[PDB]
């Protein structure tokens, strides 16, 4: 997706996540893990978030892995 985050989400989203993406650091955009939730809203997670690995595990169990 052609998006560019300058703010990180740190709080764990409560909504179901349907897609995720690893977004790279650029001069304009932060490195973050992009979540698209079931309501089509985007939050780009701080890669340092403590809860993120477990959330990605749960997503993988459901058949959702990040692009």
């Amino acid at each position: 997706p052609g998006v560019c985050f300058k703010v990180l989400t740190t709080k764990e989203p409560k909504a179901n996540i349907k897609r995720c993406y690893n977004l790279p650091k650029t001069n304009n955009c932060l490195k973050c893990v992009l979540f698209v939730d079931a309501s089509n809203r985007m939050k780009c997670i701080d890669p340092n978030a403590s809860w993120l690995a477990e959330r990605l595990y749960r997503l993988k169990e459901k058949g959702v892995t990040c692009r």
